């Protein structure tokens, strides 16, 4: 499962850095963004946009294949 960490801090790797940065990460469903600890991973799904931190869901353990949320996993549950 894609999972991205991500960590707080007042004065980090920002500002410019190095005058060049191009990425766009997931927004948590969960939570606003507003208190997920000093570090979290958020989570996409890889047939959805379901983006929930692992904390913010509940989830146990982190898959080492697909992830398909109960929307998509059941999607394809049925058929074969
Ligand atoms: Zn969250
Ligand atoms: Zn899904």
């Amino acid at each position: 499962a894609r999972t991205k960490q991500t960590a707080r801090k007042s004065t980090g790797g920002s500002s410019g850095s190095s005058q060049s940065l191009i990425d766009e990460d997931a927004v948590c469903s969960i939570c606003m963004d507003g208190e997920s600890q000093n570090s979290n991973v958020i989570l996409f799904c890889d047939m959805c946009n379901l983006a929930v931190h692992q904390e913010c869901y509940g989830v146990p353990y982190i898959p080492e294949g697909q992830w398909l949320c109960r929307h998509c996993l059941q999607s394809r549950a049925r058929p074969a």
